[PDB]
C-alpha cells in the first residue's frame, strides 16, 4: 500500500536522523542505544518487514565492530550479542518462515565462528515442514563446505536428497561444487548423472547439465549427452525446444551445415504442431547470436517469432 | 496491421490447399507448378514478407528432392536451379537488404557446394553500405570455417575487425570458436584480450568474457579478470551491476564468507546512490540460485528488488 510506504519512510527518516548523532556525542554506546530504542520502536508496528530486522541487526554489528576498533571490548561484545539476539526475535515471532532472515542469521553466527549455532539455525528452519527446503539446503551445503570442509558438505548434500521436498536445484549445486571446489570431473559428473535420473523430465535441470558438460569442451561427450537427454523418453517435447535450440547452436560452433540442417530437422520434427506454418520463426533461431537478429523486430513478429 | 496479417494467413492457406493436391495426381512436377503458382500470385502482393520468399524457397528445395528420390534428375536440378533463383529474386527486389534471406540462400548454396557462389552473397550483403555487418560477419566466419578451415576463418575475422562497422560479437564468437575448435586457450585469451580493449565498457562484452574464462575452473585467474574489469574506470559504474553479481556468485561458490562480503562492500561502495536505505534488497542476491529467491514475490516487491 501507498501509504505504507510513508509509514517505512517516516521510520526510516527518523532512524537516519538518530544515526546522525544529533546529540553530537561521542560516547558511541549512547548513540547506539538511542538507534537502538528507535528501531524498537519501529519494529512495534513494522515488525512484519524484513528489512527493518536486518538493518537494525546490521547496525549493531557495525557498533560493535567501532567500539572494538576503539579498544572498549565490554560493549564490543554486548553489542554482537544483542545483533544476534535482532535475528532471534526476528525468527521466534513475527517472520518464523522468513528464509532471508534464517540465513542472515547464520551468515552472522558463521562469521563470528559459531558453527554448531549455525546448524541449528539452518536446521530450525528445515523442521518447519511447510517451506521449500532446496535454497535451504543449498545455503546449508555452501555453509559446510566453506567451513567444515567438502566431507561436510557431502553429508548435508545426503541430507538434502533424502528429503522429499528437495528439488533439483541441490543435484547441480552439488554436482558443480564437486566441480569447482573439488576440481573433480568424476564425481560432478556421477552427481549429475544421478540426478538425472529423477529429474530427466525438468528441462532447466538437463539444461543446467547440458550446460556443465558442454564447457569441458570435448565435442563427442558434449553430443552424446545431448542425444540422451532429447531421445530417452524422459523429457516431454513440448518442453525439450531449448534443449534442441542448445544442440543446434553447439552443432553450429564446431559441426558442419549437415549437422545442423539435419538437427533443426528433427526439431521440426517434434513440433510438427507447434512451428507449423512457420518454418521461418524456427530459422531464426538458426542465426540469432546473442540480441543480434536476421531480421528487425516488427519484421520479426510478422513471422510470428518468440524467443526463450 | 491486422489487414496484413489476415492477407497472409489467408494466402499461406490457400498455398497449403495447393500443397495437399486436392485433385489426387501422381505427377509431382504438376502438384510443384500449381503450388508455384499460388506462391507467384502471393509474392506479387506480398513480396515485402521474407517468410513467403523462404518458404516458397523451401517447397522447391523440397520437390527437387522428392523427384529426386525418384529417379527423374532433369526435374530434380530444374527445380533446385529454380529454388536458387527465388532467392536471388527476394534480395534483387524487394529485400534487398534482408539478412534473413541472405543467410538463408547463401546456406542454400552452400549445400549445394557453391562456394563462390556463397562468398558473392556474403559479399554482396557486406558490400551494401548502411546495415550491422556483425551478426554477417559471424556467420560468414562460420562458413569459412566448416568449408575452408581455420586459416580461413581467421581470414573473415580479419575483415569483421578491420570494418569500422562491426561491434564485438564478433570478437566473443572468433574467441570461441578458437576455444571450441582450435580447442586453443591461447588464442582465445588474446582475441578476448585484443576485445577488451575496445569493449572494456560493454557490459555484454565484458560478461560474455568474464564467461568463457570462469568456466575454465582456475580460481585465481578468474578473480583477476574479474578485478580487472570491475576496477579499471573503463567500465562506467551503473552499467556494473550484474559483473557484481557474477563476482559475489564466484566468491559464493568458491570461496569462504570473508572475501563473499568483501565483494558485496565492493558492491555496495559503487552504487551508494542506487540500493540506499534498500541493503536488504542487495542482500538478496547473495542467496538467489537460478530462480529461487529467499523472499515471495510480494516480499522481495516490498524490499525496492529488482533483478540485475
Amino acid at each position: 500500500t501507498p501509504q505504507e510506504a510513508q509509514q517505512v519512510d517516516m521510520w526510516k527518516k527518523y532512524i537516519q536522523w538518530e544515526k546522525s548523532n544529533p546529540l553530537r556525542t561521542e560516547d558511541q554506546t549512547l548513540i547506539t542505544k538511542r538507534v537502538m530504542f528507535a528501531y524498537e520502536q519501529c519494529l512495534l508496528v513494522l515488525g512484519h518487514h524484513p528489512d527493518i530486522w536486518y538493518e537494525a541487526a546490521q547496525y549493531l554489528e557495525q557498533s560493535s565492530k567501532l567500539l572494538a576498533e576503539k579498544g572498549d571490548m565490554n560493549n564490543a561484545k554486548l553489542f554482537s550479542d544483542e545483533a544476534a539476539n535482532i535475528y532471534e526475535r526476528a525468527i521466534s515471532t513475527l517472520l518464523k518462515k522468513n528464509m532471508l532472515l534464517y540465513f542472515a542469521y547464520a551468515d552472522y553466527e558463521e562469521s563470528r565462528m559459531k558453527y554448531e549455532k549455525v546448524h541449528s539455525i539452518y536446521n530450525r528452519l528445515l523442521a518447519i515442514e511447510d517451506i521449500d527446503p532446496t535454497l535451504v539446503y543449498i545455503q546449508y551445503m555452501k555453509f559446510a563446505r566453506r567451513a567444515e570442509g567438502i566431507k561436510s558438505g557431502r553429508m548435508i548434500f545426503k541430507k538434502a536428497r533424502e528429503d522429499a521436498r528437495t528439488r533439483h536445484h541441490v543435484y547441480v549445486t552439488a554436482a558443480l561444487m564437486e566441480y569447482y571446489c573439488s576440481k573433480d570431473k568424476s564425481v560432478a559428473f556421477k552427481i549429475f548423472e544421478l540426478g538425472l535420473k529423477k529429474y530427466g523430465d525438468i528441462p532447466e535441470y538437463v539444461l543446467a547439465y547440458i550446460d556443465y558438460l558442454s564447457h569441458l569442451n570435448e565435442d563427442n561427450n558434449t553430443r552424446v549427452l545431448f542425444e540422451r537427454v532429447l531421445t530417452s523418453g524422459s523429457l516431454p517435447p513440448e518442453k525439450s525446444g531449448e534443449i534442441w535450440a542448445r544442440f543446434l547452436a553447439f552443432e553450429s560452433n564446431i559441426g558442419d551445415l549437415a549437422s545442423i540442417l539435419k538437427v533443426e530437422k528433427r526439431r521440426f520434427t517434434a513440433f510438427r504442431e507447434e512451428y507449423e506454418g512457420k518454418e521461418t520463426a524456427l530459422l531464426v533461431d538458426r542465426y540469432k547470436f546473442m540480441d543480434l537478429y536476421p531480421c528487425s523486430a516488427s519484421e520479426l513478429k510478422a513471422l510470428g517469432y518468440k524467443d526463450v
